[PDB]
């Protein structure tokens, strides 16, 4: 029976239109406002265009949805309104269809986003502690406001490194947490699944988002995209298991009372814990200080309740520097 040790009951003491995102009567805006300039990104349930507001002549973002189930919809909208105006969370200005074919637009405000995998590697110790620091405003924030963001990785975080601006984006796969539901662990991207979900331990909470980000900031530090490179869900618990260790893990079924399915536990096999240091090597010495491995350690634990919750992390030493800055 594992619930969320923080923020269990913001839903359980707001109004349920706050979260009865099914409820929710979706008010289109006018198609014609906003125009395409160019594409800029893709996915499995989007397409991603940089636009202009025919209006103000300001820039903007378009993600048209591919088709999709009705309810989902509503819920990646519901969630984007109790969102939005929170530190770091995309904002979502509008929302609209197009007559014929009914295919729905949100429009967002713009952020001029720097492809990760040539941003990360120029990132310094500072920048890394900067931004993850940033990311984790945004985390604390929607698990105060009782959600999940469930898709934690690199490719949802819009960084504008000449502003320094970040942006947690994506919210398509957001999800309302309640104290004892069972959610579907088919979430997040595989690089970036916590135990929970490779395990099948439906009833998880805000802490499967500290896993991921716990996954980012490890590919940072040591110089590794991605971190856990599995190759389907089981090979993922593979990989994660002869890093950590298998007695980390088989404490960890046991305490939930989890049988782990006969071929995985055959994969997984047994293995003993590797100490951070030896992922250690001289192209990322100058970012894996004791500091860093200290966070990073208490992150990446089996247990989503032993993990630290966005609001620890913050005040974590690691981060000492950044909040300094902050209150100056
Ligand atoms: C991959 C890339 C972008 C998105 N969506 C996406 N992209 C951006 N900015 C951006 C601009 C230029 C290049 C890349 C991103 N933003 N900015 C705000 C929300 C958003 N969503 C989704 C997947």
């Amino acid at each position: 029976m594992s619930k969320a040790r923080v923020y269990a009951d913001v839903n359980v003491l707001r109004p349920k239109e706050y979260w009865d995102y099914e409820a929710l009567t979706v008010q289109w805006g006018e198609q014609d406002d906003y125009e395409v300039v160019r594409k800029v990104g893709r996915g499995k349930y989007s397409e991603v265009f940089e636009g202009i507001n025919v209006n103000n002549n300001e820039k903007c973002i378009i993600k048209i949805l591919k088709p999709v189930k009705k309810k989902k919809i509503k819920r990646e909208i519901k969630i984007l309104q109790n969102l939005c105006g929170g530190p770091n969370i995309v904002k979502l200005l509008d929302i609209v269809r197009d007559q014929h074919s009914k295919t729905p637009s949100l429009i967002f405000e713009y952020v001029n986003n720097t492809d990760f995998k040539v941003l990360y590697p120029t990132l310094t110790d500072y920048d890394i502690r900067y931004y993850i620091y940033e990311l984790l405003k945004a985390l604390d924030y929607c698990h105060s406001q009782g959600i999940m963001h469930r898709d934690v990785k690199p490719h949802n975080v819009m960084i504008d490194h000449e502003l320094r601006k970040l942006r947690l984006i994506d919210w398509g796969l957001a999800e309302f947490y309640h104290p004892g539901k069972e959610y579907n662990v088919r979430v997040a991207s595989r690089y970036f699944k916590g135990p929970e979900l490779l395990v099948d331990l439906q009833d998880y909470d805000y802490s499967l988002d500290m896993w991921s980000l716990g996954c980012m900031f490890a590919g940072m530090i040591f110089r590794k995209e991605p971190f856990f490179y599995g190759h389907d869900n089981h090979d993922q618990l593979v990989k994660i298991a002869k890093v950590l260790g298998t007695d980390g893990l088989n404490a960890y079924l046991n305490k939930y009372r989890i049988e782990l399915d006969p071929q995985l536990e055959a994969l997984v096999g047994r293995h003993s814990r590797k100490p951070w240091l030896k992922f250690m090597n001289a192209d990322n010495q100058h970012l894996v200080s004791p500091e860093a491995i200290d966070f990073l350690d208490k992150l990446l634990r089996y247990d989503h309740q032993e993990r630290l919750t966005a609001l620890e992390a913050m005040t974590h030493p690691y981060f000492q520097q950044v909040r300094a800055a902050e209150n100056s």
